[PDB]
């Protein structure tokens, strides 16, 4: 039901998106470091900075530096890039991070996963 | 193609304890592009492994120039229009390098798999020659 639209996984079968199913029905701002505990397996939170974008029904941004988490309240991007995606595979090859000129970061990754930046100028 | 005088790397700067530490070649006069842009890739290939990732060498000397890495295969990049003329601090003395920086653009992504828990920074420019944003 909860959705990350700035990062994904690079998987040998395409792009997977982080998803949460939403089971106590509670909200972005109340779920968010179960995003980050997904992202855990992948980099190195203590040692890295950046943001989350979560789409439930509505937008919500947060920034994680280095596992502390905060609020972000004035951006406006949208992340409605047109991409493909898919939900089965087999293994991860990297994490995929859409930033922007407000919006950088700086990651860490883990077994020797691959870090690709794309970027997002839209509003 | 074939260059003459400094030659500096604009889009990717090392993170140091010390700050960003710049790539340049101080002569280019009778080396082609291939060999130049390849010693950047060569430089490189020290913090990042070359043969898997895939990144955006651009380069300015009088004028700007845009190669593509692609697991080592370099190409020439014609029709495109980003200036990095965002103002840097940079220095040239440090002891340890913690990152590579990116400076990354909608046309220009990165694919980056770093050496010795390297961090991969990723900042964007949207500055172009005619777009109305650059100085």
């Amino acid at each position: 039901a909860m959705e990350l639209v700035n990062i994904f996984l690079e998987t040998d079968a395409g792009r997977v998106k982080f998803a949460i199913k939403n089971t106590d029905d509670v909200c972005a701002s109340e779920l968010i470091n179960k995003f980050v505990e997904l992202l855990s397996e992948y980099i190195h939170i203590d040692q890295s900075e950046f943001y989350l974008v979560v789409k439930d029904k509505d937008i919500f941004y947060f920034k994680c530096d280095r596992g502390s988490i905060s609020i972000v309240n004035n951006e406006f991007y949208v992340f409605d890039e047109p991409l493909l995606f898919v939900k089965d595979f087999t293994n991860v090859t990297g994490v995929e991070f859409i930033v922007t000129e407000t919006m950088p970061c700086r990651i860490i990754p883990k077994n020797n996963h691959a870090v690709i930046s794309v970027v997002t100028n839209h509003k």
